[PDB]
C-alpha cells in the first residue's frame, strides 16, 4: 500500500555490466565565479531507453580503470530533471554535479574521478549510465499533499524534478492542488541553484508554492547565527511542527548528510515541549512515508 508513486516504476535496467551509452547534450557551469566550487547542471540523451521518475537517480561510470585495470565503480546522481526531462520529450536526463576537489594528506591536490570526467564533458561525448535505482525519494500519489522540500547543495536535484512536474507540466493525471514548500541552504548567493526556475514557479503558483532560500556565510538571524538551513527553518517552527502533525504532510530531505543532525536538533526540542519524543515521533512518520531522507 504505498502513498507514493511507486506502481510502475524501473528500476535496474541498465547495469553495471551492460550500461547505457548516452550522449552529452549540455553541460553548464551553474554557480557564479565566486562560489566556493563549482555545479554543472548537464543533459545526457538517453533516446527514451532510461523510464525514470521524479525522484530517482542513475549510476555514472566514469571512463577508464581503477589501480587495478578494472573499470570505476558506479557514482550515483540524484536526477535533476523530471521525467519528460527539460525538452518535454523524455528523451534526456539531467544531472547536478558539484565538481569534487581536495587535498590528500601529503598536500596534494586531488580531483574525484566521476565528478570531474562529468563536469568536463563536451556536448557529443558518450556517457555509460545505469539504473534508474530508487523508491525512497518518489513523489506521494496525492495531489494536495503538503510537500516540504528540504536541500542542501545538489541536494536540489530530486525537488527540481519534482516541482518542473509540478509546476511546469500539464499531465493527463495529474494536476498538484497542495502547497508546497521549499527550503534550499547555499553557502553564497552564488551558489543558489536554480533559482530563477523556482521564481518563474512562485509567480505562477504563488498560492501553492513557497520559498526560502538559506545563504549560510551571508545570512545571520537575530541572535547574528549563521543561516543555515535549520536556521532558516526555526523561523517557522510552530508552522512547520504544524504541518507535521497533519497526515497530509510529506518531509523530504536531500543532500550532504551533515544536515541531518541540525535538524534532528530543531525537532527534538520543539517535540519535548509538547511532550513528545522526537525519536520515536520521527519513526512513525518514518514508517508512515512522510519522513524521506536521501544525504550523501
Ligand atoms: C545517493 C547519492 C546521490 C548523490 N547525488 C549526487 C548529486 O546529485 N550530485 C553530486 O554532485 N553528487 C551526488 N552524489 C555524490 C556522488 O555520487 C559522488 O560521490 C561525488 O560526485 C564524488 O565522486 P568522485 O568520483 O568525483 O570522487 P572520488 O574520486 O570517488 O573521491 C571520493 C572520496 O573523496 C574523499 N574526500 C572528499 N572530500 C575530501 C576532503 N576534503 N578531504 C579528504 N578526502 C576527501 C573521500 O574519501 C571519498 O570517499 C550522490 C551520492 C549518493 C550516494
Amino acid at each position: 500500500h504505498s502513498k507514493k508513486m511507486e506502481e510502475g516504476i524501473t528500476v535496474n535496467k541498465f547495469k553495471p555490466k551492460t550500461p547505457y551509452v548516452g550522449r552529452c547534450l549540455l553541460n553548464t557551469k551553474i554557480t557564479g565565479d565566486d562560489a566556493p566550487g563549482e555545479t554543472w547542471h548537464m543533459v545526457f540523451s538517453h533516446e527514451g531507453e532510461i523510464p525514470y521518475r521524479e525522484g530517482q537517480s542513475v549510476g555514472v561510470i566514469p571512463d577508464g580503470e581503477d589501480k587495478n585495470g578494472k573499470p570505476h565503480k558506479l557514482r550515483l546522481y540524484v536526477i535533476a530533471s523530471s521525467a519528460l526531462g527539460d525538452f518535454g520529450d523524455a528523451k534526456s536526463v539531467s544531472l547536478c554535479v558539484k565538481r569534487l576537489i581536495y587535498t590528500n594528506d601529503a598536500g596534494e591536490t586531488i580531483k574525484g574521478v566521476c565528478s570531474n570526467f562529468l563536469c568536463d564533458l563536451k556536448p557529443g561525448a558518450e556517457v555509460k549510465l545505469t539504473g534508474p535505482v530508487g523508491k525512497e525519494m518518489l513523489m506521494p500519489k496525492d495531489p494536495n499533499a503538503t510537500i516540504i522540500m528540504l536541500g542542501t547543495g545538489t541536494g536540489i536535484a530530486p525537488f527540481r524534478s519534482f516541482l518542473w512536474k509540478m509546476f511546469f507540466e500539464k499531465h493527463d493525471d495529474y494536476k498538484f492542488n497542495g502547497l508546497a514548500w521549499l527550503f534550499l541552504g547555499v553557502p553564497t548567493s552564488s551558489s543558489l541553484l536554480y533559482k530563477e526556475e523556482f521564481e518563474k514557479m512562485k509567480e505562477k503558483a504563488p498560492d501553492n508554492f513557497r520559498l526560502d532560500f538559506a545563504v549560510s556565510r551571508e545570512q545571520t538571524n537575530e541572535k547574528g547565527e549563521k543561516m543555515y538551513i535549520q536556521t532558516r527553518m526555526a523561523q517557522y517552527a510552530v508552522e512547520l511542527w504544524e504541518m507535521l502533525k497533519k497526515d497530509n504532510t510529506y518531509f523530504y530531505m536531500c543532500g550532504l548528510k551533515g544536515m541531518e543532525k541540525g535538524i534532528d536538533d530543531i525537532m527534538v526540542s520543539l517535540a519535548a515541549a509538547e511532550g513528545i519524543d522526537w525519536i520515536e515521533y520521527k519513526r512513525q512518520l518514518k514508517k508512515a512515508e512522510q519522513w524521506n531522507v536521501e544525504v550523501y
